[PDB]
């Protein structure tokens, strides 16, 4: 019983039998359909042998489409004539045109609202796109509706920054420059987004709030719940998708300004006016939104399945990945999920031979997470404490596959190391590479920008279910799936995410006929949960964090010094920073000599404990600002974008944009006050690793 | 080597010498002469066998009179005339009248002013006073200058209720009702306040923040400082402290309305009106403050000692108290100084002959207590991850006498039962009770209200060192002194209390001249200390705090009980809270169990990690409504009171005074908030007691 033998149990027809399973109807949040998931799932992870499986219920704010009352968009005439509507529902697969309980698109959380108005064209509705507009081109977005193209940055940033330019509402669509390669059919002739396709998905900000009507607090039987006007996240104005057929019809006939440049320009044949408004015959006709979607307070279920430790049961490895999804989640989740299922089975399988781990795995099957990791959150907040002290490692396990090309690796740099050496371990499923390892394969395909002869991986963004675990609790995290050439192909993501087309036949056709990178996949999930739980000494090299650590300190300070002026006038010193990743670097040198250099379980232990604390080290608990429930002050989300990671948030929301702040002196005095937090912590957490007395 | 050792080593002769040692000139925290102390102390440290011993500073924000430009209060004609002037300074004692150096009384923080108007008299300035004033008597204190008898709550309350009530000024006295027993002679000839005597002290609100410019961190070199108008705690009115020879001139011309009770009368020969102003033949005289004071900031110096623990070096027990004084410290803090140096000296004996404490003892001389608890706070903001996942306990070590009557001991519920079985251990030193223990002597002077044959053991509340590491960081505290008897004596602290008379002299013959009580305080926290460090479970019984958890719970439950009519209307339930308490009750009642049913070494750390995380999981990271450096749901120091502890405090405060509220819908909506933080906090901890997987 060694790491061999569990992964030598992996199966990718399990794996394959498993999508099947889980993919044959919807299982949409709070729906009676992934209740009875929930339940099948607990039964199943019994039978394969944990020592424990419960149910962890809470009851949270959802949002659904009025089943009677559709939600559309209108092109209407003077007259108050609806001339052209979108679609009531996307065009339903082969052999699913009679599948029940499908959910028409809609945007979650949006409130109701009719609003009419003249359209503007925002391109992704990022920041600087909404600079450009303003600052630039003048266009007032103010009582208009806006229209942003999917892609680049997450929806919920996209109506954020709607709102604070006055839109009265927001119109997402597809663009086939972003979800249309090149050279591929539509489904179901291949893996490209129909004209009639849609991506579902929630608009919340909730900056790592969880459940919106219970921040802090898990949202349990006898919660006491905000208010809707004080909930946490929700958008001001309605917001709704729509696939490119009908943007189509929206954009055509858009008049006012050209659009800027190229990078404003999709593959419409429409000219990408950005408004306001249409051109002369058609002046005096508007748009009109129509939604009648409702918030309401629902069940939702996660299963937890424990295996219990031989030697430190009370440490935790987690793996955990969601279950909900918007529709028949071929990919997302379900393509994580039965791995994750596949993981458990092999796991029992050495149990009932009579093995144990040696710390503690958890196993977890989230729910409500398309709404905005709740399920992962509430049930984080509920047991926050045991998390603290007790968190070894979080391994999320969301979609295994967005692509056959390569690997891909978000994680802390704590587990970079651990990284390496298992995907040395494991075989390339790729084509060309028989016989080679996975790390050759991936280091080939997916070089690091920094150093020849590694590979790429990334720094952990946010958008899934290990947000809570780390940068609300600080509990060292990581995530790694198959993905496509991110070089020669320019459209990112996968083409039907979340939408109806995201089924069995996707995957099983087009991306994984034979689940060998679903294999792979598990194998790398799996085997790093078997280090993370087995090895005597945590597989953490505190090393790789100094590294990092000084990257980021010359990206802010570069950042910084873009206003030399400003720097010299309020004084503005890096040298604290500085200072204190030298100290880390110096202090991280002399731990790991000492972990090498030390028969003592109670060295071991307090050792142990201290890899465990450090990536713990560097929450703060005033949170940032006003981002409570992001305290991890190397990394969070980036401010403009929740999918992407931005590292020393705090100094850098400090200095984005700083040339057009009223007040310079106090907005340096904010950029120096978080260069001190950020030395600060970094120095606190190198403490952590000196030696203890 | 066993604790009988070392509690045998303990010397009243050397606690002697080492309290005249450290009394002989004043030792204001920011002075030179406190610095040369931190030294000297450091140099005996580390004689004495201490592992390591240093000095750790922080620049903080201090406050002083004008050595030119002196505080005083007069009474001024309408001419401008001052036909009467309080003191410049106590009249020193015999054989000091030369010591250089004495600081004059003030208020530690007043702004400067020179405010002119009419005197009210507010009592204590109690919350309940002002109430009285307002809301009965129908007074009006906006304009006014107040003048408060020091006594009941914090004077830091005092001055902020005046703030709040509009007051231009406080005027702050000692009166011989409260400073004065009856039948004792005034310093020198007995231990009573002369009439020239004048009580210094702070008048901040910190609400455990430390420096007031650097709330969350540590006040170190590179530190970003808040500006003056943005720092925490800082009154808004000059403040002045006086003695009752100057205050019974300030109010024998008083007027207006008669004092509306005997509560509001003292033991001057005045009449006690509250005002406003003087009676009709000086009715267009008025009082005149002048206070020049300024704030600066200024370094401080604690120092940590260190002695390695043999088996846990990685647990830190901690004995700290502070250094810095008002003016010759003889009680307030040399008392409790010298048993610790004492104690240090005890355990380094040991450690000379080979012995080490399993666990790591820290050792802290703590500086500006004084200011606002700085120097601790600002220490534990450095050091907070370290505290956090390492830290079994805090004793703190301030004054060791303030009477000799009994025991006095407040302290966490998780040490009553290692406090009743050390104090059995020890011999009373009490007249009448020679070869008795010092339970059965302090369990006959002081009995619990609750508990036959038990003593008096009161919750924490705070105005000392122990408030970062208990209310903040949740580690288990404790603290245990000499006191008076609370029931003949009905003058609360000891009259002398931070005035120029606290000396040496004032101890040695009035108080303890053969050092046998602070003997029995030397052997109460180093005891204390001992069982901490050394015992293999370690000593917190949980069963205890379950005790108290349903006594609390009661307790909140008969406050709101006062309104029926709310409760049914706004459907306010407690029926979580106590299931909470029952739940507590259960699984500690199953983990004591097991804690005596597990040669596991992993078992046992895994249950003593349990027990040192269980003060830890009371404690909430969003902190308490506008006071987030209290975090712990159980205790916080009272919003009335900063020495008094409150239990659930926010449902108390979120109930207190709730029938004044304007919107009861509201008041009570947070009240149910209030009790659902509780009840989930309460099973929380409970949760963190069963079994780990
Ligand atoms: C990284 O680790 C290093 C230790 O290897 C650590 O060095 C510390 O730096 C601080 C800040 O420089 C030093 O602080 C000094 O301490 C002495 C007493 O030991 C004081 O006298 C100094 O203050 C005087 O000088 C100041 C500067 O001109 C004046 O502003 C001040 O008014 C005083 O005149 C000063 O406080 C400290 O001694 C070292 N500690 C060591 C070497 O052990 C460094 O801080 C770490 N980096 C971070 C970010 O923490
Ligand atoms: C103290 O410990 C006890 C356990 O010994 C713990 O008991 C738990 O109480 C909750 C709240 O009552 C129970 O929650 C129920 O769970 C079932 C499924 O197991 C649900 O079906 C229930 O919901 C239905 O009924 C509700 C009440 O009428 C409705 O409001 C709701 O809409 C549903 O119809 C309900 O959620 C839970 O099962 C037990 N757990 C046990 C017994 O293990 C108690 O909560 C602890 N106290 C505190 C303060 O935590
Ligand atoms: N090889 C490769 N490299 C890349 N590098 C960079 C980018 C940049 N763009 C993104 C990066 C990350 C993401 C992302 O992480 N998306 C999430 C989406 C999961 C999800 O649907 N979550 C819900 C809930 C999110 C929430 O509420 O927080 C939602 O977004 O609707 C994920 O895949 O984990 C999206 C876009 N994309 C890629 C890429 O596609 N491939
Ligand atoms: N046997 C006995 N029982 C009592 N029970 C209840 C009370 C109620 N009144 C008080 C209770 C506690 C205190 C208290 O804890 N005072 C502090 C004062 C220490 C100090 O001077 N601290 C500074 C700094 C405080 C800060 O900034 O927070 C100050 O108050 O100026 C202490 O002795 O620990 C004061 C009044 N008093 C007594 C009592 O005197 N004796
Ligand atoms: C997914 O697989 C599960 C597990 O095999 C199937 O659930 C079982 O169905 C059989 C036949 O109806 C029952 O006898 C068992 O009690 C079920 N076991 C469970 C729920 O643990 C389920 O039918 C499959 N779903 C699909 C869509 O194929
Ligand atoms: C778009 O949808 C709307 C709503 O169903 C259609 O307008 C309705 O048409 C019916 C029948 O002509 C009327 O009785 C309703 O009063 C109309 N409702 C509204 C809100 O106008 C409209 O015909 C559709 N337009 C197109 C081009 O299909
Ligand atoms: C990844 O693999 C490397 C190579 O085996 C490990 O580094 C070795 O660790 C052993 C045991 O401490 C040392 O004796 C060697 O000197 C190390 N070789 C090096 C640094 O080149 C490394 O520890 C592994 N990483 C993890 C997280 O397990
Ligand atoms: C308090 O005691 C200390 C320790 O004995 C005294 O400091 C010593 O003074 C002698 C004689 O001046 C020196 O030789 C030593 O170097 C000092 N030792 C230290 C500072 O550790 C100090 O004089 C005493 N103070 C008073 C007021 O009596
Ligand atoms: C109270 O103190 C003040 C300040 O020292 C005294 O008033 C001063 O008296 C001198 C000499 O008569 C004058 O030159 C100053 O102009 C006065 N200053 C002020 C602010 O009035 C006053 O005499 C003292 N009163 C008593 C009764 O001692
Ligand atoms: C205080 O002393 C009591 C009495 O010795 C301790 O309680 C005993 O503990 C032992 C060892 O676990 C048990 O065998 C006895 O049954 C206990 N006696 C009782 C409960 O009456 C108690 O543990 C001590 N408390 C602390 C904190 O050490
Ligand atoms: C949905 O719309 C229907 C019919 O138009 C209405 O009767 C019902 O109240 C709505 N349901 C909601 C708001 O949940
Ligand atoms: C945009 O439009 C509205 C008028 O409808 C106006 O109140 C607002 O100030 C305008 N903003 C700018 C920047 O022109
Ligand atoms: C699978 O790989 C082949 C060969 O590189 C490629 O042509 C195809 O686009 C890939 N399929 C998907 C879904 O990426
Ligand atoms: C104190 O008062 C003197 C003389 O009245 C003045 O010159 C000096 O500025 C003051 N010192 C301060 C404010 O620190
Ligand atoms: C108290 O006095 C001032 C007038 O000087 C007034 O503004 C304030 O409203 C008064 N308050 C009450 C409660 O009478
Ligand atoms: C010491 O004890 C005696 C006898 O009870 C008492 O008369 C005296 O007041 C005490 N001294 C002090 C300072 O409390
Ligand atoms: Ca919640
Ligand atoms: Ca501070
Ligand atoms: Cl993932
Ligand atoms: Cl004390
Ligand atoms: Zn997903
Ligand atoms: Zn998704
Ligand atoms: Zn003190
Ligand atoms: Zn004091």
């Amino acid at each position: 019983h060694n790491m061999k033998a569990f992964l030598d149990e992996l199966k990718a027809e399990n794996i394959k039998k498993f999508l099947y399973n889980f993919t044959q109807i919807p299982h949409l949040a709070g729906t009676e359909q992934n209740f009875q998931l929930a339940k099948q799932i607990q039964s199943q992870w019994k039978e394969f042998g944990l020592d424990s499986v419960e149910l962890a219920h809470y009851d949270v704010l959802l949002s659904y489409p009025n089943k009677t009352h559709p939600n559309y968009i209108s092109i209407i005439n003077e007259d108050g004539n609806e001339i052209f509507n979108t679609s009531l529902f996307e065009p339903p697969p082969p052999g699913y045109e009679n599948v029940s309980d499908i959910v028409p698109p809609f945007s979650a959380f949006s409130p109701q609202g009719m609003p009419e108005g003249d359209l503007v064209y925002v391109n992704y509705a990022r920041t600087e796109d909404f600079f450009k507009l303003e600052r630039d081109m003048k266009i007032n977005c103010s009582g208009k509706i806006v229209i942003a193209r999917y892609g680049k940055v997450f929806r919920g940033n996209k109506v954020k920054n709607a709102q604070l330019a006055g839109a009265k509402g927001v119109i997402l669509y597809s663009d086939p420059a972003d979800y249309f390669a090149p050279g591929v059919k539509s489904y179901p002739d291949g893996w490209n987004l129909p004209g009639g396709g849609v991506q579902r998905g929630n608009i919340l900000n909730l900056n790592g709030a969880g459940d919106p009507l219970t921040p802090g607090y898990p949202a349990n039987e006898y919660a006491y719940r905000r208010g809707i006007a004080e909930a946490v996240g929700l958008p001001s104005i309605p917001v709704h998708p729509i696939g490119y057929y009908d943007a189509q019809k929206l954009l055509e006939k858009m008049g006012g300004s050209a659009p800027p440049d190229s990078s404003w320009r999709g593959s419409l044949k429409v000219p990408y006016n950005v408004g306001p408004g249409f051109t002369g015959n058609f002046s005096t006709q508007k748009v009109k939104m129509h939604i009648h979607s409702t918030n309401e307070v629902t069940r939702i279920y996660n299963v937890i399945g424990t295996l219990r430790g031989a030697v430190e049961p009370d440490r935790y490895v987690i793996l955990g990945g969601h279950r909900d999804s918007w529709v028949f989640g071929g990919i997302d989740p379900q393509s994580g999920a039965a791995v994750v299922h596949e993981i458990v089975r092999s796991f029992g399988t050495l149990k009932k031979e009579g093995w144990r781990p040696r710390r503690t795995i958890l196993f977890a099957s989230w729910d409500a997470a398309e709404f905005g990791l709740l399920g992962s959150t509430e049930w984080a907040e509920e047991n926050s404490r045991l998390l603290q002290e007790r968190g070894v490692a979080y391994i999320n396990a969301d979609s295994s596959i967005e692509g056959n090309y390569t690997l891909r690796v978000d994680c802390t740099p704590l587990m970079y190391s651990l990284v390496h050496n298992l995907t040395k371990e494991l075989k390339s499923p790729d084509e060309g590479f028989e016989g080679k390892s996975l790390y050759e394969s991936w280091t080939k395909k997916s070089p690091s920008p920094e150093f020849s002869g590694m590979p790429r991986i990334s720094k952990l963004g946010s958008g899934n279910d290990f947000e809570v675990f780390f940068q609300r609790l600080g509990i060292a995290s990581g995530r790694a799936r198959y993905t496509k050439n991110w070089e020669t192909n320019k459209f990112s993501g996968y083409p039907l995410y979340h939408s109806v087309y995201e089924t069995y036949e996707l995957v099983e056709k087009f991306y994984d006929p034979m689940f060998k990178y679903h294999l792979t996949v598990a194998q790398v999930r799996g085997g790093m949960v078997f280090e993370l739980a087995n090895s005597i000494v945590l597989p953490f090299d505190c090393r790789d964090y100094a590294v990092v650590l000084r990257k980021y300190a010359d990206k802010i300070y570069s950042i910084s010094m873009k206003h030399p002026q400003e720097m010299k006038t309020y004084s503005v010193s890096f040298d604290s920073l500085f200072s204190a990743v030298k100290n880390f670097t110096e202090i991280a040198s002399k731990f790991s000599e000492r972990l090498q250099d030390f028969s003592n379980p109670i060295v071991l232990r307090m050792m142990n404990d201290q890899l465990m604390f450090l990536e713990r080290a560097f929450i703060d608990p005033l949170g940032l600002p006003d981002r409570p429930f992001y305290r991890h002050v190397i990394y969070a989300p980036s401010s403009h974008n929740k999918y992407a990671g931005e590292s020393f948030p705090g100094i850098y929301d400090a200095l984005f944009d700083i040339e057009s702040k009223v007040d310079p002196s106090k907005a340096w005095g904010e950029v120096k006050r978080q260069i001190y937090v950020a030395a600060f912590t970094v120095q606190a957490a190198a403490e952590t690793l000196s030696e203890v007395a």
